[PDB]
Order: structure tokens, then sequence, then C-alpha cells
């Protein structure tokens, strides 16, 4: 006997056959061809294509949380802030405690916008061979027309450098984490995976809040929509949603008050600070498990509700952070409806965010900070939202409570597999109708296969027109729980709390 | 007296106000020390007393 192997008495002969190309670059249509080479007779019974998307934007709104009546965490939050404030800065001060709160808010807005732009700067330098998405599809997916970045480099870095100047002129405090989560969300790239070929998360925000000081009653923050996917907007865009942000922010006195004292509250070195840009400044992907379990537990609420929104049934419905000193004994207030699509009729894929949501997680050994930042981004409707009038073509629905953020929709980036094979922008919440039609079946399922390439995609909830039933969670799961309203409530009536939290005088 | 010359300034509360105040903290003090011993309580257990808890 010899009883050696056949695979060690010819290595070569293994080692030939087995020679394969792989690390295939994304961002590139490839047509597999065929195996039986009669089989174009079959015309489309026969899928030769193969894509792979790279880029799943979370699109999402910062909220305070749930606002209801003067004992919300956001109320206890800006007493606390006031009585920090107020007990550093002795002397005569005019505003309430709500109006210091409110300019909080604004500035957390104006710190997002100023890291979208800046993250639509250090992704233009993004290059590498075997993703052909950097840095086009991370550019089309935050809004903005991709070539005018690269076209006018020093005016985008002059107009960036100057949001950082302006709106880094006003103090905000960094001992609370609510500013340090959103510039954690919204200037990080986010790959699915450790790997070269991964693909990337990013948050754009939907909309921000802009100021809109008024009258006598208090104040009013109103929505700020941001673009949108596909979009081609230029740097004039830009500059003047910035300018509409800072309008009455800019020169005033009452900010400038506001921003001196909590400068003098908080010192110089607690206070946030803003990034500077250069053409040396570039971000790269990273990998963090926290950003994947929230993006898979993430839920969509919808789209924003403004006064430009014709509501069939749900007038006032609009999606507001309010300060009336006569309403709610000057409570800041804030309770927006959800399940709007925007349009004016029903979206009865919304009717499967009814059931209760499953939290999933990897490995087997949960910690408790881990399980509360799996579910920052999910929101579980509670009840339907009250038609006022005869009828109604929407229905909305109002949740028992949500965190620092809510997300509105998702935003895939893919390539085309017709020519010229560009890009390919596909907008979906958590919830997915297919109505019956034969162009429908296969597009959903070229979603579901783009959506499952993903690792910690948000879980889907399709629903179907002829079958007048919705599928559950499409998602494959690994050690899940089914989370309730009321346990939900509980987390994010936690972590509204610990976001807005300051320290005391002593 | 003594709030008041601790913290130089304007304030708007009267003496009565501030003592209010601090008779309502004894009452909020009271509940959360009842809800902690219906918390505490419920953990008592001896073969000798049946009583508990």
């Amino acid at each position: 006997r010899n009883d050696v192997a056949w695979y060690a008495r010819y290595p070569h002969i293994l080692e030939e056959a087995t020679r394969l190309p792989f690390a295939y670059p994304i961002g590139q249509y490839y047509d597999t061809g065929y195996s039986v080479a009669s089989a174009t007779e079959w015309s489309k019974y026969v899928d030769t294509s193969l894509t792979i998307p790279g880029v799943m934007c979370v699109n999402f709104t910062p909220t305070p949380g749930e606002s209801y009546n003067k004992n919300s965490p956001i109320n206890i939050a800006a007493q606390n802030v006031y009585t920090y404030v107020r007990h550093m800065n002795s002397g005569h001060a005019n505003y309430e405690q709500a109006d210091l709160m409110m300019y909080l808010l604004a500035m957390d807005s104006l710190y997002i916008f100023h890291s979208y732009v800046r993250k639509i700067l250090a992704i233009s330098k993004l290059y590498t061979p075997v993703n052909k998405y950097f840095p086009r599809a991370l550019l089309v997916a935050l809004g903005v027309d991709p070539e005018d970045v690269f076209a006018n480099q020093a005016q985008w870095e002059y107009f960036v450098n100057m949001v950082a100047y302006r709106a880094g002129a006003f103090a905000a405090p960094a001992s609370m984490t609510y500013y340090e989560r959103h510039a954690w969300m919204s200037n990080g790239l986010y790959v699915d995976q450790d790997v070269t070929r991964a693909q990337i998360y990013m948050f754009k925000p939907t909309m921000l809040w802009k100021y809109e000081n008024l009258g006598t009653t208090g104040t009013k923050l109103v929505p700020l929509m941001m673009p949108k996917a596909g979009d081609n907007r230029k740097l004039v865009d830009f500059q003047v949603l910035f300018n509409n942000l800072v309008s009455t922010m800019l020169g005033d006195e009452d900010f400038g008050i506001m921003s001196g004292d909590v400068f003098k509250a908080f010192g110089a070195d607690g206070l946030v600070k803003l990034l500077a840009v250069d053409s040396t400044t570039m971000t790269l992907p990273t990998y963090d498990p926290l950003i994947l379990a929230q993006i898979h537990s993430a839920r969509a609420v919808g789209a924003p509700i403004l006064e430009t929104s014709t509501l069939t049934g749900f007038p006032g419905r609009q999606w507001q952070i309010t300060q009336n000193p006569d309403v709610n004994n000057g409570a800041i207030i804030f309770h927006p409806s959800f399940g709007y699509d925007g349009q004016d009729h029903e979206e009865l894929s919304f009717r499967a965010m009814c059931s209760n949501m499953i939290l999933n997680l990897p490995g087997e050994a949960h910690s408790a900070e881990m399980i509360i930042e799996a579910t920052r981004l999910a929101t579980m409707f509670q009840v339907k939202a009250v038609p006022a009038g005869d009828t109604s073509k929407p229905v909305l629905y109002l949740p028992n409570g949500f965190g620092t953020e809510v997300v509105n929709d998702y935003t895939m980036i893919s390539v085309d597999k017709a020519t010229p094979h560009d890009l390919t922008i596909h907008t979906f919440f958590n919830n997915i109708l297919v109505p019956n039609a034969k162009e429908n079946y296969v597009a959903n399922l070229e979603l579901l296969n783009n959506i499952i390439q993903f690792d910690w995609a948000p879980q889907l909830y399709l629903t179907y027109g002829i079958a007048q039933e919705s599928f559950g969670p499409f998602a494959q799961l690994n050690d899940w729980t089914i989370l309730t309203g009321e346990t939900l409530a509980r987390m994010h009536e936690v972590c509204v709390t610990s976001m807005f939290d300051v320290p005391q005088m002593g």
C-alpha cells in the first residue's frame, strides 16, 4: 500500500483546475452568458443579468420625542438646562426655558446640515477600483449633482467652511449626547460587512427644522425639506437652503444672548466643535456593529406632513414643534401623525406595520446598551389618527413613542441592467405594495434580491394587490424577540432622557 | 432669607411659595419611599413567619 491521496499525487492538476478570477468590481453590470447556447429562443425566461447594489441611504428626521404636555422628557430637559444656564449667568435674562430648548433644537438642525454638506464634500474624494459606486452613487443618494461638486470644488469648500464658521458661532452643549449622536449618524459611511466590496449605509436628513419666530405666540419649528436622491441639485440650491435655515439667526440679538449664555454656562471646552474641511479631508467607510443593529430594526414612518400636503379629512396634521404660551401652559409640543407617503390616498402597505415588531440581534448574549441601541430607529404605531370630516383618503397613525430620530424612507442605489447601465434610484419604506401588473412582480423580486445583499438591512413587510394579504418580516432572523409598544416606549423614554442630559452645578 | 442671600439676582417667588415647594417635595419623597417599600418588602421570606411578604 502507498495510501497517499490523489490530490497529493497530482497537486498541479488541482491548482490548475481551480484558478478562477474572484473579487469582481461592484458598480458594474455583469452578463453571465448561457450554458445552453440554444436558450436565446426563450427571451425573458433565461435571466443572464447580475447587478450588485452599493448604497442604501437611511432617510431620517430629527425629533424631540413625542411631546404631549409639560411632563414630556424634552420639557423636563428644558427645565434642567435652563436651571443650569440660569444659575451660571447671574443677571437679567428675558428668554424662557422653552426658547432656550428651541434654540438648542435649531442648533441641532444646523449641525446636521453642516455635517451633511461636509459629507457631500468628503465623499467626492473616494475612489477604489473594486467598487465603481464611489463616489457618484453616494453623491446621487445625497441629492446633489455630482459633476457640480467636481467642477466647483473650491466654491463648495468655501461654502462648507463658511457654514462651519457661521453655524459654529452659536454655542451648544457637548455634554448633550444628542448632538454627538447626530454627528455620529450624519457624517459617517458604514459598511454592511468588513470587506472591500462591501455595501455602504448612509444617513441623509429628509427634512430639517427651521426656527420661524412669529408674533407673540412663541416659536414654531417648521420643516425644511432636503434634496431627495436623484435630484441633481447644485451648490446654489444648498446655499439657498442654508440661507433659509439661518435667516432668523444670523445677526439676531436674542439668539446672540442665548448663545453667549450657553457659552458662559458650558465653557469653551464643553461646547460642540464643528469640523473643518479642505482638499485633504476625506471620510472612509468604517465597520460599526451598533449602526447595523439599528438599521436592522429601523421602521420607516413615512413622509413628513407639511402645510402644502392636502391630506383629505386630516387638516392641521403638519409636523411642527410648537411653543404657544397660551396652549398647554407654554409647553413644547410635538406629536406628528405617521403613515403619510406624499400622496392623497390610502397606502395600504402601512396596515402591515400594525403588528408587533421583531427585534433581531446577532450572537446569543445581548447587552442592555446593545439592546437599547438596536431599537433607536424603530417606531411602532399604536392607534389610528381620528379622521375629522365625512370622507378621508389617507389613513394616519399615532405612535406610542419615538427616539431622537425617525426613519422616513430608504433609498437603494444600484446599476441598471439595461444599457447604458446608469444608476437606479429606488425609494421604499419597510412596507412595500405590489399591485397586480406583470411589470411589478419581477421588479419587486429584483428589489428584494437587492435588499438581501445588504447584511443588516431593514425588515420588509410586503403586501399584494390581488392576494389582499401582507406577508410578515422578510429578513433572516438569528436571535430575535417580539417587542410591544410599551416596551419600546419605555426604551424611547429612556433614550430621549439620556440624549438631552446635562450635569449639575454642584 | 438663606436662599435669597445665596442666590444674588432677581427672584420672583415669595417666602411662602418656597415653603410650599418644600412641603410638596416632602410629599414626593414620602411617595418614593412608599413605592420603594412596596418593592423592597416583596423580597422578604422566612419560614418562621408566613406573613412575609
